[PDB]
């Protein structure tokens, strides 16, 4: 067959699908098809039979939204996805959801459509191709050598973190990014130029790319020569501007907004498989198409050689190979656990007050020389999210390093570090101040929704931080992340909580872990050895009395001193009262009955809620019958020990809160 | 005194001043002083004894932490900021706060800090100038016509908001807006090469700005020629590329990360003193430089000229005046409130069943004609967020329109939108998928912060949206923007409940309104006229019962015909059922507690909340003795109808809760 009638079957698969769906995207996925063809039949290095593979080539489809083309790609080329899934596409517990997702489907290396997100992931594991490749390969043994290719349309490039994750991808000369721009001129509201103007080739050389400008996207011959021609500039990313024709092939909607978003219809489809001159019925492809596109017996001979290659690695570099295996595997060293607890303890036993964004950077300090896969940093806020150890190297400095100044761009580090997580080899730590979660927001969710581990270090968690004032003081995020589906949302309270919320974080496989930190001193909490082991559980007695308490304080993080200072003056007074330390709502959530019954007996109604966040989220352990010493607006710019007297963080208003609440109950 | 020592002005107050809190950011201000002067004395118009005047210049500072700057600025041309509130910088309920705050300080435009929201306010600025003009001038008559002045530093340059909005400015050719980049090469992690490398200049040409490279940024007379280059082009946005030192005056700490963000101390500042020739003790400044730094007496004849030209526009074009201060003032039509009474009471009377973005598009159609202070857009998603009505005219064909295509820039858009609400004279509307919300979160916080009027149209609300998915199907965003202060946030039910919630946003005078609005189709509910009355006030008794209810249920936007469904089957059976809808809990929860008694009585505790959204949200109506049939998790790609059955979005499921409930 021609090259054209092999990226035709991508076409007819990919208009069918969505044709038989009623629903999906055709467009882009028939705009980009003869590119697709070119990369994967003529560069891509992968095996369909082992997704797996660690130095397999990574392709990402930033336009998510053309998930047929993806689709369609895996199985042409042999991987475990059956036409049958084709035929279900955007149905109930398909292989074939509507935007790609990793885990629902061989071969596919992150969940996209969040227009930029996959740009941003692209760069994430372009990155960790290189430091991995300095971190392990040897004089005579490069076992990390692959490419990271996406594909990119006008929405992700008209997006913010276009610029974010492409200026850091320039910074650190990526040469081994090349990434596809579908330039066809259209975008849902008609024709681009409206609103989008750009010199995108200028712009991108101005990051510092590569950049090849003007290749016909519909013309095989000069698809390949642009490849080429990127694969061999070693030291900058590159950007292939591809001319395409949205929806290429059916006569009355190619080159028209709407191809993008909506079945073609039956008679369309009927005139475009004319014009492609492709003969097959929906979902049916011959034999020798097959032959052409299958990629088994290519990549099995490609992974052969590879595990040739890693044999001898692992002969003259045996414990290198075997850190290799480990980490690439997502493992953790079978000794960290019990030296995380040891230095738990030797923390509860060694009281220092100190704030917790300190003793965030002593469990890094603790931490760093036992997880070599730490790839840690900060959103230009290194000195004040206290994101450095001693054995932090910065990227841009030697390769082999550790640790990457993000600049300020807390969106794109997020988006990148998920890009870290799913390549594997890594554990990458992320940070800026809490407040600026927001402009991150969405790539938190995705780390969230894509099941990875990554530690997000959100320090200046509250008008604690003083004069800076309500622009950067966190009131409703965090109550926004605790209600976030897969989230962990730890707010500890001294800095055996810390601790133990950093050793979560590192051991929590199948998602996230935000860590909400103070500027300020942090009292800590005498615990007996069970409360020790309780942090975990994520709410636990810290306080108690005999019988069962007319008052329970909940308290987290900063605020936690200041309910067992009220519990205690409470306590002198005659009063039967509980503090419980919450440092993780989800945590808490997901024990037992048993055990939430035992911290918030359900006999107890009169439930005090201290926290300097946002009062209305704490109605879910609180009740109606309960109180809540929490904020209900922004903060102010001021000394911070003045703004918790302001709004009530003190142990007189605390006190009396709860002796009106009592009131109330007993009248 | 000689332009230098009239910068040192600024560098001495802003050292002294974060000296004297132990608190803030010395180093832009004082490597911004002499671009400052220049800009200030020589080109900007302004009256400080009106900061108020509709055709003002504008001033942003993007590069907010150097609040000093303005402060320094704004007490020396002679605005209402005396000595002693910047001897209270960063202090308890001073007119100087930490980040410059709009309202706080007189001749503040906008509230900075978060990097690069300023510089997208200015765009926004920019474009309301424009706008405003093309609508209101007229031959003979340009009584609009002012300039957009922005600083910025490395941070905004590094976010990606500024890669959005100037690639929109660009497109736009906003001619009246000129930026400075304060070229320093420090950031907060030091030497800014390691992490930030653009030629910053060929990506602004890129973006189809006018580009200055190579200022003196310590030279008046570099910085003023460049000045004079940029107003001279008048087709393109100017970026000023000012190369300065961080910190100038400063011996040991000029040049360095130190001085971004901490105090000088003492010491250090002696030794400015003396590098830069500065006598003065700190808060002294000699009468000489007050006589030169002072704008009150060019600034009242500039202004008093445009009140002359503004009375002779009124005599020729008596009714576009009198528009003119109406929008300015941010007034709404008097007979407004009539008129959108009329509508919303035509819904009622004339039932439809259709998703509320289009009754959305449909309250757009009834309002444009009498609000023609609409500058709307969506963020490429016009035909699917519904944000055209027949009056749209896009600004990019027509300069004199109402209409922005904004782009797949959902963080620019919003924040553009602050700066067009804070310029005066227009009522902005944005709008994405609200899943998208999330890229624009802190804009949205933004605009409530700074109590500023902005409908945010977010459509595609739920697991409704069907297939694309659980990237774009919403679960828990909606809970964000109820627990943020200062934000109203509504989920109509119907046709009905999204005119009353369009209503109210365009009627709120000091703060934004999210509108949460579905993909597929919404039965309308009936209503007497006082349940019609009581939308307004956000919960409100849909179906009742006689007598005490034993079981309330509380529902929102698309799940109010469930929650009705469920009601229906148990009243039958004979329970005391109601129904409460309540498409706002912010507009709720404002009510008097009389109201909230007679709709979410204390005494019944068996309270079943049902929304296609995250569950946790509800405990504030349920307590601990209700129910939720809400979302735990994140969404599946498949048709809708399905999704809803998964899910517990059934009659039964949520029938079952209730009884389980009452059982106890
Ligand atoms: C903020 O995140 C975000 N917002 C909106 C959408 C929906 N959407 C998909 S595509 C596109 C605009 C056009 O995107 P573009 O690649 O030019 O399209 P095609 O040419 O058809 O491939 C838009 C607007 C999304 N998926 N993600
Ligand atoms: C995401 O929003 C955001 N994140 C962090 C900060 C804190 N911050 C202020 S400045 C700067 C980096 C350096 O910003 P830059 O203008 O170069 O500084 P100077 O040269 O001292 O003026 C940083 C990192 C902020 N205000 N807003
Ligand atoms: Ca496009
Ligand atoms: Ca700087």
């Amino acid at each position: 067959s021609s090259r054209k009638e092999l990226a035709n079957a991508i076409r007819a698969l990919s208009m069918d699908a969505v044709q038989k769906a009623k629903s999906g995207h055709p467009g882009a996925p028939m705009g980009m098809a003869d590119i697709a063809e070119v990369l994967w039949r003529d560069f891509l290095k992968h095996n369909p039979q082992n997704p797996s593979w660690a130095d397999r080539d990574r392709f990402v489809l930033s336009n998510g939204h053309g998930s047929m083309l993806i689709y369609s790609l895996l199985h042409l080329t042999g991987y475990d996805l059956p036409m049958e899934e084709l035929k279900n596409f955007r149905q109930l517990h398909s292989k074939t959801p509507g935007h790609p997702e990793v885990g629902y489907t061989a071969g596919v290396e992150t969940t996209t459509g969040p227009l930029g997100q996959g740009i941003a992931n692209a760069v994430g594991m372009a990155i960790a191709e290189k430091t991995l490749a300095a971190q392990f390969n040897r004089p005579g043994h490069d076992i990390v050598d692959h490419y990271t290719y996406a594909f990119m349309g006008d929405g992700c490039m008209m997006e913010g973190i276009s610029h974010e994750v492409c200026s850091l991808a320039g910074t650190l000369k990526l040469g081994k990014l090349i990434a596809f721009y579908d330039d066809n001129g259209i975008s849902i509201d008609g024709h681009v130029e409206g609103w989008f103007t750009d010199d995108t080739a200028m712009r991108f050389e101005a990051y510092g790319w590569h950049v090849i400008r003007d290749i016909d996207g519909h013309d095989a011959a000069s698809i390949k020569r642009a490849v080429e021609e990127a694969r061999a500039v070693t030291d900058k990313p590159s950007l292939l501007m591809c001319k395409t024709i949205i929806g290429f092939g059916s006569p009355n909607k190619a080159g028209t907004h709407d191809s993008h978003g909506a079945p073609l219809g039956d008679a369309e489809i009927a005139l475009t498989r004319e014009q492609l001159g492709w003969k097959y019925a929906p979902f049916e492809i011959p034999s020798e198409i097959y032959a052409q596109w299958d990629a088994k017996e290519a990549g099995q001979a490609k992974e052969s050689a590879w595990n040739e290659k890693f044999a001898a690695y692992a002969k003259a570099y045996p414990q290198e190979a075997a850190e290799f295996t480990r980490r690439m595997k997502g493992e953790m060293p079978s000794d960290f656990d019990a030296k995380a607890k040891e230095f738990i303890a030797k923390l509860q036993a060694n009281p220092a007050k100190i704030a917790s964004r300190k003793a965030s950077q002593n469990a890094i300090e603790a931490f760093g020389p036992l997880l070599p896969e730490f790839l840690g940093g900060s959103a230009d806020l290194a000195p004040s999210n206290l994101t450095l150890w001693s054995g932090s190297k910065a990227i841009n400095e030697d390769a082999a390093g550790n640790y990457i100044h993000y600049g300020v761009r807390e969106f794109g580090m997020t988006a990148i570090a998920n890009g870290i997580s799913l390549h594997g080899g890594f554990l990458p730590y992320t940070s800026t101040f809490l407040m600026f979660v927001e402009y991150a927001r969405n790539a938190v969710r995705m780390a969230a929704l894509m099941k990875q581990r990554q530690v997000m270090v959100y320090t200046h968690d509250s008008i604690g931080l003083g004069e800076d004032g309500p622009t950067h003081q966190p009131v409703e995020q965090v109550a926004s992340l605790r209600v976030t589906p897969n989230m962990s949302t730890w707010r500890p309270c001294d800095q055996v909580e810390s601790a133990v919320a950093w050793k979560y974080g590192v051991e929590r496989q199948d998602g996230p872990t935000a860590l909400i930190l103070s500027r300020q001193n942090l009292a800590q909490q005498e615990r007996t050895e069970e409360q020790l082991a309780n942090i975990a559980r994520g709410g636990y007695v810290l306080k108690d009395c005999a019988g069962q308490p007319e008052l329970i304080f909940i308290a987290t993080g900063s605020e936690v001193e200041l309910a067992v200072a009220a519990y205690e003056k409470l306590t002198a007074e005659g009063v039967k009262a509980r503090v419980v330390s919450m440092p993780s709502t989800d945590a808490f959530d997901k024990q037992d009955a048993a055990y939430r019954e035992s911290v918030l007996p359900k006999a107890v109604t009169a439930r005090v809620a201290v926290e300097a966040g946002i009062a209305d989220y704490w109605y879910k352990y609180v009740g109606l019958n309960g109180a809540i010493v929490g904020m209900t607006t922004f903060g102010e710019s001021a000394p911070a020990e003045l703004l918790f007297e302001e709004f009530g963080f003190t142990v007189d208003n605390v006190v009396a809160k709860a002796k009106e609440l009592l009131h109330h109950h007993h009248h």
